[PDB]
């Protein structure tokens, strides 16, 4: 089925939250420990918001948030302007539906609208199932930064991938048009 | 001859931000444009001390910093603890000189000692005299993130080169001592 999806707005960060504390707890694709609290996160997303990147939900047949994703810096040092960074949560009763898929080809075509070249993903624990989802959206896996985190007992690996944008690294971007002006001074 | 090096002061900020200014005006080693002020470069030296991680400098026959390196989280994320970040800048004077590998081989040697379990460069432009200076150390190219940086007007590549420090992966970290302790919240 197609997904729902939709912009984030302030009323959906109490299911983000939600969302995000499961992962945090249960998973290995976020190193943090501790789960943020909604105010964390309403912080965090007005940050993301306000530096021009998307942020969006995927929802069920009831309009109720299962899901959500942004790109965000990877970095946020000037020359770094023109790549983004993806973060994608679904909620365990929204997997195997595809809705993982729609977040990421949502980013990636946003950004590439935008005006963003490349897309890195860093992917905790080297989750084998999230690797292939990048994967199916064209990124290409770059390196895998052995036992870099530590969390549940365990050494984990993180992997790297990578997929341009738009043009990429064949034109130069244009001056004085967003991305360009993130992060100048 | 041996590179003298100590651990940086706050006396050594003048020296420091003059260094990491003209590493931002001239080079790829940092993807920052906008060079620093020295009380930015305050903030910056007392929160990397301040997490407990080294900051040294290389000294020239006179006695004055010629260099400067240090080691910081790569992410400051609670599973990224027991991985360090180091990043190292050379006076144009102090290049050709060996000061580099001092100064690496000083950051290896104090994050082993302190507990640390893995090092990563983010090495800017894939400058191939950094990246020789940590595959001498017995750091291994991990990936190459294309086209990642804009400055200069031209596109970079950013090189990632990891080493184990210590016992790597091999153990479990010892619980509730340095570096433990940091990102627990």
């Amino acid at each position: 089925m197609t997904a729902t999806l939709r912009d984030a707005v302030a009323a959906d960060l109490r299911s983000i939250t939600e969302i995000y504390r499961e992962s945090v707890l249960n998973g290995v694709a976020t190193y943090e420990e501790t789960p943020p609290s909604e105010a964390e996160m309403a912080l965090r997303f007005s940050t993301i918001t306000g530096n021009g990147y998307p942020y969006v939900v995927a929802l069920d047949e009831r309009g109720a948030v299962i899901g959500y994703a942004y790109a965000s810096a990877f970095r946020n040092r000037t020359a770094y302007r023109f790549l983004v960074e993806d973060s994608i949560y679904l909620s365990p009763e929204a997997r195997g539906k595809g809705i993982g898929k729609a977040l990421l080809s949502e980013l990636v075509g946003r950004c590439t609208a935008l005006g963003f070249r490349q897309m890195i993903a860093v992917i905790g624990g080297a989750h084998p199932s999230s690797i292939a989802l990048h994967r199916a959206l064209g990124f290409e896996l770059q390196g895998l930064m052995k036992a870099t985190g530590f969390k549940h007992g365990r050494w984990l690996d993180t992997a790297f991938m990578q997929r341009p944008l738009g043009e990429g690294t064949a034109t130069k971007p244009t001056e004085g048009v967003y991305p360009d002006t993130l992060y100048r001074s």
